[PDB]
């Protein structure tokens, strides 16, 4: 009767369905699959990444920046919804490969550092190569690349670290909001009474309504089809999108939902 | 025609087969399975542990920690032969849970802080939790832990930080000296000519001599089957156990015939 | 015209006046010098330490722990109030030498783990040997050695870590609620508008109402003349101790009218 | 009788000299100070550094590459010598303001990381902030920056991770061979029977033949003197400067006399 085998962390093939650039503003691009987000903006100093997606997913993160004529060079800054492997998992061989920094809030930092492990639910089920972070950032705080302004928004819950993106871009002139709002979900988490994280419920609370008042005029997530995105129709993909509002409002709908089947 | 799936690190049954603690000395004892060595040795100042094996194996390590006496708290120290997922894996979860320090080289330790990512042959494959060292020893260092002196002995090969062990315990009152050497295996490296390692076989062939010099009087090796060891057989275990000259003399022959036939 | 040279981090000689241990509860006390709080509380499985002091004090700190039957090995946690030179100091010295863990926030740990360099204050004029922390502690998170629970409450605001801890211990039998508040002062800072930190004023005030509310009927500050305590006179330097409603009201005042002259 | 202030790391008025950018070869440029070597190797692809020198330099070092015509974003890699702190000094600050990465292999990152403390012969008396390293680099590895690569040559005994680089440029088009070999000094060590590092003598041994069979058409030192260059009388700074046979022979007689004298 021996000890178990490690077991790999699987997701769905739609997860790992690799996808051409689809555009978004007049310098953002979506470079990753068609179940997970990873935004490329590009400036004239330099591109910024948001996220990456699975740790498998390097290699085509760099051919969709080849293809936009970004040079591996020329990403300068990672910037991180949450330090998951199905959102971080490239960042460590993206910063051996392209001379980028990453800057992320002290909670992510000390998660990506450990590479995911001794999750605070999932334990050491979901590990990745660990990254260090290079620039630790506070709430509201901004960061500049090429003239654009990414400012952050804590609004932890999903992680403590988890972190709400908000730039200004162009649509052919007039100006776009665009609010990249991380995960809302608790799938599977013990909400009420956790030893590991004893005011969760509260953070929560706080994040459903910083996701409300997010200056917005588009909303991306980590996971699109969190915010009814379809990367698949390229053209109309933005069609059915979620507001902030309804984003929050809907998340917190299901929170509630589960919060109230746990005291059960 | 999505990307490839995580593979997770499976190994034989038999390197995961939970066996009694064996007894190697008045002081030492092997806890680990049956095809991986972990050794405790119990000093009056506390516990030292040598190697930890698999990553799954942490609560096995405990539970025969337990039958010998020794609390989690009583455990001080960590050293490792080599930092790979099957020798340095549950280093993470054991400090969390013990109150022990890890004690390491420069390489080992940046190599264990990375979670044995990145590796010069074996790339992010074999990925385990990250583990930080708590203290930097040198070549021909000596640890004192509770009247016991361990004498780090560098020999570079299988990873840049692999350390042979060498202390000197007691076998009813008679001393006996103990030589924990590395592998000095080599599965599948590029020998010749490696870009990530320039300098490989002249650290293997330096090794090799180290290894012929170490005081000793009973060897063992990370994977009991490469000093002839067989922990299944229990009193007579250390039977036909190869001495340090016959053990680096054997791990030379297989070197130069994989380097003969790599160059063909 | 040469650059400047380096200066040193110069305090006044009443933080560096050693002390004989001054005992506050029936397990915890003083052992620090005159005007830097370090706390001591022995269990039956190992000693607590909070804070240490300045960097030139881990040789007096442990010369403390001897005086009251404390091994160096007996030493099991490092908590913290907030990752400055002045109160973090010998926090990596203590490691080497005690074996004990680090347990905190991770604002905290990766403050402590920069040495206090990158200050969003200070910059690097105030840097001490760094140190990693071995637990990460989330706001309300207990920690339990020998049988004494230590809850963690984040009161950001001097540091983005800053922790108040609140254990019970008693007094001839009698129990008595400390708790250990972090410093409500911002000497020097921008308040208003600051880039390294935009919500401070925020997370001051969220502060202030969290001291209030912290069950205690006893209270102690890393510097001891904030909370109106004396540590030269030793029976009674609890004497004219303020409450916990009292010295975060008092701090609040001088954060107002700080506020209120930085705005003219 | 309180406790010993701390005491700042002061130097020489030589070693804080600013100097305007004095020219080595048709790539290679001096832009530290007088008394301290800061290279600045400008490629087609961005700009590389070898060492910074003191922490309060690194203002000075972007002005001079601002003087030739290098962007703060133009620093690709940041390579060491040693990691002390009158030469890996501004190494944190460098990376926070310009984007580069730091290669070094895992002894120098190790001594980098903990920002030079815990020496092993200095102890905390020289700290500089911390920095980590981005890539990891063995002994006869190749670093390309711009079609320049630059070959690493481990010669431990300054410091565990002394590294002497070697690279090939031009001097209006004839070739010329450059090596930075490290300093072979060792001021107040004790070099025999040192607890902390066992084998120094045997690694001095092996350091001066390293120098010695170096690829050098034109040496330089951390120290500007160590080699007999004179940063003062620019056009004529390399007028008396030593081989690499010269200069390790004479550091070699140095320490026969040292280790002689220590005997006695
Ligand atoms: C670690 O990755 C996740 N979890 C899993 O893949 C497994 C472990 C699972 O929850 O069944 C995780 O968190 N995600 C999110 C998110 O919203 O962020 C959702 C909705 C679920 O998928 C990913
Ligand atoms: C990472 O673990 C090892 N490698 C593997 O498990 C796979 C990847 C394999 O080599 O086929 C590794 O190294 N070991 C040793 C050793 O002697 O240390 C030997 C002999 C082979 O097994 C383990
Ligand atoms: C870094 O140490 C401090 N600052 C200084 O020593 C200098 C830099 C200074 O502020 O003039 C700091 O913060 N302290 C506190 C505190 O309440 O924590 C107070 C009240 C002032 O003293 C220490
Ligand atoms: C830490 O910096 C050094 N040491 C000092 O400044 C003091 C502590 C001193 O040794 O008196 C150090 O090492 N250097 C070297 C070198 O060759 O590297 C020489 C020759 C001496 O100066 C610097
Ligand atoms: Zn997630
Ligand atoms: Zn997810
Ligand atoms: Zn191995
Ligand atoms: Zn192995
Ligand atoms: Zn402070
Ligand atoms: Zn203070
Ligand atoms: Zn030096
Ligand atoms: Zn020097």
């Amino acid at each position: 009767a021996p000890l178990p085998q490690l077991r790999a962390y699987t997701v769905d093939a739609s997860w790992l369905q690799p996808m051409a650039p689809l555009q978004v503003a007049d310098h953002t691009w979506q470079i990753g699959t068609e179940d997970l987000t990873a935004l490329l903006v590009q400036t004239a100093e330099g591109a910024v990444l948001l996220d990456g997606g699975m740790p498998q997913m390097a290699g085509h993160l760099l051919d969709n920046m080849k293809l936009r004529g970004v040079a591996p060079q020329d990403l300068r800054l990672i910037l991180l919804s949450h330090a998951h492997a199905d959102h971080a998992g490239p960042v460590a061989e993206l910063k051996r490969r392209t001379g980028a920094h990453v800057a992320a809030n002290a909670e992510t930092a000390v998660l990506l550092a450990r590479g995911g492990s001794n999750d605070l639910h999932f334990g050491d089920g979901i590990t990745y190569p660990p990254a260090s972070a290079d620039r630790i950032i506070m709430d509201g705080e901004v960061v500049t690349v090429g003239g654009i302004a990414f400012t952050a928004h804590f609004m932890p819950g999903h992680t403590p670290g988890s972190t709400a993106w908000t730039w200004t871009d162009t649509r052919d002139g007039k100006p776009v909001r665009i609010a990249y709002a991380d995960s809302l979900s608790a799938p599977g988490y013990q909400l009420k009474g956790n030893p590991r994280y004893p005011r969760l419920i509260e953070d929560y609370k706080r994040s459903f309504a910083t996701v409300r008042a997010l200056p917005c005029d588009l909303l991306l997530t980590p996971h699109p089809g969190a915010s009814n995105w379809n990367y698949a129709v390229g053209s109309k993909a933005s069609a059915e999108a979620l507001t902030c509002n309804a984003y929050a409002d809907a998340a917190e709908k299901k929170f509630d939902a589960q919060l109230a089947r746990e005291t059960a």
